[PDB]
């Protein structure tokens, strides 16, 4: 296979684990915001310039697929042009030059070095070691091309706030690009590539190793530290804009990077073209660089949107990277190894979800929020999600073991999974009712007795498919019916409730909206399989939601500020 | 060879280059002392515990030479006991428990992880990869053994400043050891070694890699940052004590570590015993850990001595590591590859010295100190030292080229080298005269015409030995006579002047004292070779001084605070 896709989850755990470390450290005041600057200045002024310089010196320019680069740079210029033009059309005249400066940079500047590189190394170091080169090519050339334009727009905003001297405006944009270590150490590294015939001098090599190898962990930790307190409650428009920009960064850009490789890489080998198109997609899924938030702070422009969006982009990239890489690998796999891949995916996701759930439960418990409404109902949801994650980790082994194990593990897994769907409905209707002593005892048995009864209907009616690798087909058609019926109910309850619409109702709405979308995908898998490789893709998205929805619960209620005892 | 000794200078440039980066960054206020804490807390609470945990899990305890460990730990316990007892005998009663707490820790706690490990990796990774294990063994066990004793003495000092509750005093010592990440992540890592059958779980492995690999550069940079402003002018007694403690750390300890391996490693293989004895020596040359300065700050005891001493130990370790490793390699080398080794050494030292000289010159020039006395005479010294370093880098190639090159390069090299000796004398006598318009024009031609005349006496009288790899024998006996005569003069002038004893006279005295010792070694090489492998060792120490004395000039006047234009 072109991607060593099994190596990705370890690498994402490196990436987002060290981010989580930096985040916890900042949230705990292990490292204060002023202390974080020493890590940041180490990272940006020493560890990164050394990493760039070494990799630029080593780089074999006569063995670079320039068409891949052109493809990514054209995709970024396309996304930049779109977001810029739409901002100039859509935004208010008082701020459209700051927005059309920074929003296009947000949509195109990737976290290439801290997050992209360890992931690309994990995926490709053993199969396409040349793919690692293009991170050190794309990211700087991307800045050199696109950031002076965005900085010109911010300088126009600065002039408008004070466009008379055009060449001063252009020069201040270009100068702010030249003053970026990413740009000047790439110029210097290219020079020394040609001065040294690509050989790092042996005396300097280990110094550059020590600094460069300290970049990754140090930058990921600093990223975590700079994520602390940055999500601030945005107006509806600022939130819609942020969703659109993260979509530009994490959906529009990877789709164009893929398409541009397919237009402009005229190379012969289908496997190399495939893997390169896949790599282009993955390159697009990298989050927004923290540098963009730095530019926003330096210009004092769009700061909340850019900082929030960078943080959220980072969080959201983790599942999208994982999901995309597997989805891109699936058409190469044979049908059975694809089932095994989906159970692997499910196990991996079960672990992050389980841990994020155990944390979120501990917060809801120790904060005593679990006694308040709708937080009690939210706790029931997360218990169900936790049981789903444990049940999936158990199924990963019990899929080889006897029926007496499988039936129990399935009953666990699908009672609790159906419960997660039902609780999405029950939560949403409670938000309507709170927006009236809601009938908590009835709502609780509705979220727990009813799914146990529905699984009972499977033990009563269903055909036991113990040969199946995927528990989603363990009771066959009857399971798909039972699952669909559960989802049909919970989506109608949830949607009609949101239509009918501290207590945190807006965050519970956000939780329900995202969980609804996961229910809706699952409904689609059930109804698509009932009525009829796009199905197996959708089945994987269902697995991803089913075992990873605890991570959504964590992303909204795990990261709450309340603490106790 | 047992040490890949050619890899050491690259590794020392990694080590002390990243320290120099951290130092420059702090001195420039790129990173303020409060900002440095974020790097320090990353290093101590995340990067180091990950490094320790991974290496502890991986460690094959059934393949550890426990006798090596015992040897190092017995050497450290010996040095600890000596320094402790001598402090309890020699020190004043009001502070002897703080001194007998921290001085023995200073003499025994090595910078094992930030400096020792990359150096041991460089020397041994390809020949004795098992030698890397013992850093993760010795350093924690050393803390566990020895630091609670020193902390007990500091707690006795704390009680005396306020020994009634003995077990509280013992417990506070042990608790401060347990609260060290080095100790608890070693306990945890050993546990998980035995839980996981030495296999890091694959999901966790890359996370531990990212953090652990960020330790080295990050810790070396933080070390540099914490060296800023820490050398504060000590009383004569505090200075003598500091010299004695750095000698305990960097001479007494490596000699005992060597001897203890030779007493307690009863292993059969002479090459393995040799390399292990050499490794034990090198392990002893690691500087004082910054942790010791942290304990001093936490106890508020002996802070200046411990911090200054840790900084100076770090600086002084660099040459001692280099010099020792080569000296320990020399008895394995054949006589000719030993000559080539000495020219390699000379080249390496010429580079660090040359750069440190170019810096120190630029400071003395731009500060305009070069117009003041004795700083003018100090500038003449450093010009001569710079020419020596360039001349040696040229000789490294011209030793293969024709006599017309060699004679010119030698004339350069030995006029300027003799000038460095003469300038040591001329500087010292000027310190006496300043402690009287000193006859600067005469002193200048004395430092420059006289050595050119003496080299002329070589071009007049000497036999040209163009086959010689070492320029110290290029004009044979006549050169050794000329060199000796130069040294005999300059040592008598210098010594009689110091006996007869901003303007910085105390620092110029320190410069003269150290340069005198280098002259004295060189005199010994000349007179020993004139009158008669200990000679080749001494000849190497002469090369080391001759090409590295610029680094002494830098260590005293390069790191001055004055700046301009
Ligand atoms: C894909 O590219 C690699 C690297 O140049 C090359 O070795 C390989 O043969 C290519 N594959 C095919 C089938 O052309
Ligand atoms: C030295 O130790 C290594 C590691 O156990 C071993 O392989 C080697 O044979 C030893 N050398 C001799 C000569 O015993």
């Amino acid at each position: 296979p072109s991607m060593s896709i099994t190596r990705l989850f370890p690498a994402l755990l490196e990436c987002f684990g060290i981010v989580l470390c930096g985040y916890i450290a900042g949230r705990a005041n292990v490292i204060t915001s002023t202390q974080a600057k020493g890590l940041g200045n180490f990272v940006s002024r020493f560890a990164l310039p050394a990493l760039l310089f070494k990799n630029m010196v080593v780089l074999n320019f006569s063995n670079v697929d320039w068409s891949f680069l052109y493809s990514i740079l054209i995709a970024k210029a396309s996304v930049f042009f779109i977001v810029c033009v739409l901002t100039l059309l859509v935004a208010s005249p008082d701020s459209r030059f700051s927005k059309a400066g920074l929003f296009p940079i947000f949509a195109t500047q990737s976290n290439d070095f801290a997050l992209g590189y360890p992931i690309v190394e994990a995926l490709y170091q053993t199969t396409y070691p040349e793919y690692l080169q293009y991170i050190y090519l794309v990211a700087p050339i991307s800045l050199m091309m696109l950031n002076p334009i965005g900085f010109i727009f911010c300088e126009i905003q600065k002039w408008k706030d004070t466009s008379q001297n055009k060449i001063k405006i252009v020069g201040l944009g270009l100068l702010r690009v030249l003053q970026n270590p990413i740009v000047f150490m790439v110029f210097i590294g290219i020079a020394f590539n040609f001065i040294l015939d690509r050989k790092v001098p042996v005396y300097v090599e280990n110094f550059l190793d020590g600094l460069g190898n300290s970049f990754s962990g140090s930058a990921l930790f600093y990223l975590g530290l700079t994520m602390v307190g940055k999500i601030k409650r945005l107006k509806k428009s600022a939130f819609v804009v942020l969703i659109l920009l993260i979509t530009a960064k994490l959906l529009v850009l990877p789709l164009l990077c893929r398409e541009m490789v397919e237009l402009l890489d005229k190379g012969d080998s289908v496997v190399n073209h495939t893997s390169l198109s896949n790599y282009a997609f993955l390159y697009g899924v990298f989050p927004v660089a923290p540098g963009v938030a730095i530019f926003a702070t330096q210009f004092n422009m769009e700061v909340e949107i850019i900082t929030s969006g960078m943080v959220i982009s980072t969080f959201v990239s983790a599942p999208i990277m994982y999901v995309s890489a597997w989805l891109l690998t699936f058409p190469t796999m044979d049908p059975k190894p694809l089932a095994y891949a989906i159970q692997n995916v499910s196990f991996d996701i079960s672990i992050v979800s389980l841990i994020s759930l155990i944390w979120s439960l501990a917060i809801l418990l120790l904060s005593k929020k679990y006694k308040q409404l709708p937080h009690m109902l939210t706790t029931n949801l997360l218990i169900a999600q936790s049981i789903v994650c444990a049940g999936m980790m158990i199924w990963n082994f019990v899929k080889e073991k006897n029926f007496v194990g499988q039936i129990l593990v399935f009953v666990l897994l699908y009672s609790s999974l159906y419960s997660t769907y039902l609780w999405t409905g029950l939560l949403a209707i409670s938000l309507f009712l709170l927006k009236v002593q809601i009938p908590v005892g009835i709502i609780i048995i509705s979220g727990w007795g009813i799914p146990a009864l529905l699984v009972g209907v499977l033990l009563i009616t269903g055909k036991h498919n113990g040969d199946s690798i995927d528990s989603a087909f363990f009771y066959g058609k009857e399971q798909m019916i039972t699952t669909a019926v559960t989802l049909f109910c919970s989506i109608l309850i949830a949607g009609i409730s949101l239509m009918c619409m501290d207590q945190q109702l807006t965050r519970h709405v956000l939780l329900c909206l995202l969980l609804i979308i996961g229910l809706f995908a699952n409904l689609s898998s059930c109804l698509w399989w009932l009525f009829n490789r796009l199905y197996v893709e959708l089945q994987f998205f269902c697995a991803v939601f089913n075992f990873g929805q605890g991570f959504i619960s964590f992303g909204i209620f795990g990261l709450d500020k309340h603490l106790i005892i």
